[PDB]
């Protein structure tokens, strides 16, 4: 049993003033709340429970969008991070919610997209000891923690945002963990808690897996104001290329059989009006292979 | 004259992007979209404006906006209890309208082009009957459609006909005399109290101006998922561009002279570490033509 | 031994005025001319001698671009398309070409994008008898051939723009071929000699493979000015993203071992000033995975 | 008043991209990039227009645009053999100017706006000196600088400094007297005939005149493969909102009346398929303020 965290804790003065209103995770990208993103990438993972880590002011309105989870077979738990105090926080927080089970942490911003992440997610989610992470090329790696390789692509050093990266290649926002995260956590001194001290922790017990997600998935940047318009685009352009959303999380769970056809049909009923009702009921009579 | 920006619900229309929070809180490209309103009104040296929003949403735009001191407005606060037509805008603001002028924005409406500040002086400077703007649009079925005489001359008024007589959609910026709340109190439902009869009262009185708005102004679409990503990708353009900001309300206020330097700067230190800190900071220093 | 033919013939008037000084497959998709991305597709299908058809007015413009491909460890040749009479006339202008030869054939206006394209390509051009094409699930099925499945997914028919599609089953503008494809199109009488013809032909004789292209992919539309203008955004968003490119044709004659670094050195020296010679340097010291 | 156009190379600043064809014949959006300043031209009243471009490219625009007699206009070619600094235009231009006032604008510059026409009409209503316009821009150390006094008077021009004295570009719009061509052949290289010497020249007789382009103003960058996509989607998102095309120079002849009802018919005619004949077919029928 592997439970899912979403790290949806805002980004606190950053994307002022646009974020002024409403959390990041809250905004939407092209069509749908960014948090359904990172909700569907758990779910491809195969998980369940899932805890959403927010703002005490933000919780909510997460709770609002997405309720207990019961309606697309998922069952969803809320915690609030008081104070944005680093990413392995989100182990302490979610102590008790994890209790003796294997984790997944994702970010609440992050969207990925491609052929076979259902593999890629797979083979992390098989590995039950130990961390998995995936290391993706990027431009601007310093903005990340950087994984280095030696001649044999064995990975040998973790960097969080080097002036000078020893490569351009970036850990993705989605970690993969074992039993051993929540006591790593709870001995790490601030720098914030930093997921890269986590991920150090792992690599020097010989513990982290790196697998590369390559050229040919997306991992989009919703950093800035920039980067958040052009995954708008991004998912935009697929969508209404393929008449296939990208990250529904109705079509994740009734194509992972989480819930049924008369469970979909009562979902798109209240949507039947707008394109995502019309969506969900034509989901029900398609092949999509 | 005094200012209403009518921020109510869209129904369902925009869900799931819309289910968490109002369509006039999320961000067109760097800032709330109902900046972009404001601004206008702002530009038009309207200082008291009334902000109706939901009821669930009325704390989020007074958390976003407070009393408007800070900007050296006055804003004050109602709530529609259900979307029942955008002209219980003047049912809900009779108190607030009192004896004065009134003018009339939605907060989903952008508007971008040189001398703007003219045509809304026009209107503004009316001090009898109504004004309203037409726009040449490809979907005129959406709106509010003119139709003119062989001399220009407007004639009739038509809700979201299914044969437009023209391409010329009224904008959603509505100038108005001490007659509007009383004309309102008169309409009966469609179910919904329609703009276009509060304009089509004044027209039969030959009260209604009705001033065409150029092709060398935007008008913006943020009607659907696709309409919003091009007003986001619109403004970027704009914005990286010139350096300068479209509808930033901090420098409509400092240009106004109804803020000074001192109190820019005050409103600059929290944002200092953001672009739109920093921009403000360099609106001190700065001479713009 | 698998020939490559790029059918590069317009677009007749579709596209005009855009396409009145030249060719569609000559305007830049982002950085790089159309041609750029089917021709990298070949490549990756391991496909070095590739006949290029063209207008009689375009052919040099290609000829300049491209040259005879020595420069990247191709053999290219050309052939003029004097009227556009149907896509099958490629293989009886390419008559000479193919000889006894297999063959692929793509469309000069198809981007493809994703993970494993390199295996799915593989596969086709491994079936060494019959003709492999793949099916994409898209929005607006009516425009392209179309494939209809059993429910064993087993393909049972193919419509060319039928106005009521059997599925959202796009047949791409990419075709792997045997020896008997020259044949089967010299016996085609004109609707133009249409390419859903030929590939009728081989499911009759139940020699068509159909593989599904999935949803992971990004197979792209530059049939109107909005799809150029969204596929130009696509790549923009993942080489920004990545700081790697899509279908840098030096890079991939590069990976391929079809060019060494000292040749690649040179092909970098007359680009050394833009972004594009600089990339083509950074590959000469960079490990990719 | 006599036009010119500079289509000349951007050397390999572009390339791959315009390794087969000139910039200035790519499309922006829906038109070939010329069709925007020819539009510029057309719009300030200018009929007789010399297109200067490369060797290579000129018969491409002759064969794009002929002697402009089909939309009312007089175009002659000329050709810049090597790209050896803008001033060279009046050099090549000597001849077609002959003792006439000029008007030069950059192949590649696009303008949009309310009353631009007036902007150009102020300029090309007088008769002596050189106008030229200064616009707010992010990254001034491209362009043209114009420092102005506390007064607002024009008092410096640097071409391109490493330290800009303001954010005010000069835009690739320049109106000349009887003087330029005298102005232009004692220009030395600075290894380029440079455009700012010469309003250099203007400028220390006291006659360059330099007219603020307010923000309400767009002058767009295709200087980069990032700004001529965006220049792309700015022209899609004013012309699908409208359902009016910017710089389409039928339309302009035709309100200018250049042209009349049955000459514009004919242009239609040929493009009587696609959304630009149709687009001219409703100029015949539609009134358009
Ligand atoms: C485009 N993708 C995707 C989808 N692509 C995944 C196809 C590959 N696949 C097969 C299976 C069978 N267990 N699972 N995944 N699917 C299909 C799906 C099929 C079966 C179970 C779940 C989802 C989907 O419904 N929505 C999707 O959004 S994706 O790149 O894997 C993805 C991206 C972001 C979040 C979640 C998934
Ligand atoms: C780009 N525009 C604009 C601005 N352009 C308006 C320039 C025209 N203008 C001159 C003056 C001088 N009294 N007022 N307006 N200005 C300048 C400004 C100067 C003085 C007072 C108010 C605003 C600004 O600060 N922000 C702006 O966003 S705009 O197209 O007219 C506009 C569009 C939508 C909302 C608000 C403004
Ligand atoms: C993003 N892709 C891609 C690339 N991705 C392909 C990676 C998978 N792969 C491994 C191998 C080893 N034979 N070949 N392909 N590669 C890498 C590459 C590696 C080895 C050989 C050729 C190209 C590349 O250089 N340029 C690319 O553009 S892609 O989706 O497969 C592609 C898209 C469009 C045209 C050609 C390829
Ligand atoms: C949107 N603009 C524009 C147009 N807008 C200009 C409207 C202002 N105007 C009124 C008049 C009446 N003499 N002339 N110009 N017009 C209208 C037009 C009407 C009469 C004569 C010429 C053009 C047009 O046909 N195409 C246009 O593209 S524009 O911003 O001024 C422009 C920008 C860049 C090139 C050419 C025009
Ligand atoms: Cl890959
Ligand atoms: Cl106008
Ligand atoms: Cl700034
Ligand atoms: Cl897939
Ligand atoms: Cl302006
Ligand atoms: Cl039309």
């Amino acid at each position: 049993k592997r439970k899912g965290i979403i790290l949806a804790g805002g980004s606190g003065t950053r994307l002022h003033p646009a974020t002024l209103a409403i959390s990041k995770q809250l905004l939407p990208v092209y069509d749908k709340p960014m948090i359904y993103y990172p909700l569907s990438t758990l779910m491809l993972a195969g998980i369940r429970e899932i805890l959403i880590i927010s703002t005490p002011q933000d919780t909510p309105r997460f709770q609002q969008l997405l309720g207990d989870g019961s309606n697309w077979g998922l069952d969803l738990q809320y915690a609030v991070q008081p104070s944005p105090d680093g990413l392995a926080q989100a182990f302490l927080i979610g102590e008790s919610f994890i209790g003796n089970d294997l984790s997944a942490l994702v970010l609440g911003d992050n969207l990925y997209y491609g052929h076979d992440f259902h593999e890629l997610l797979g083979s992390a989610s098989q590995r039950q000891t130990g961390a998995s992470v995936f290391a993706y090329h990027v431009l601007d790696p310093e903005r990340y923690g950087v994984v280095e390789f030696d001649q044999g692509g064995k990975a040998i050093s973790l960097e969080e945002k080097p002036l000078e990266p020893k490569s351009n290649y970036a850990v993705t926002g989605l970690y993969f963990y074992d039993q051993q995260v929540v006591d790593i956590a709870r001995d790490l001194k601030p720098s914030e808690l930093e997921i890269t001290d986590v991920n150090r922790a792992y690599l020097e017990r010989g513990q982290l897996s790196v697998e590369i997600m390559g050229r040919g998935y997306a991992w989009l940047d919703t950093g800035t104001h920039d980067s958040l318009l052009e995954a708008g685009q991004f998912i935009a352009t697929l969508e209404n290329r393929q008449g296939l959303k990208v990250a529904c999380p109705e079509e994740i769970a009734y194509r992972q059989k989480w819930i049924d056809a008369a469970q979909l049909e009562k979902l798109a009923a209240p949507l039947a009006k707008n394109g995502y009702g019309q969506y969900l009921k034509r989901l029900l009579t398609e092949t999509v292979y």
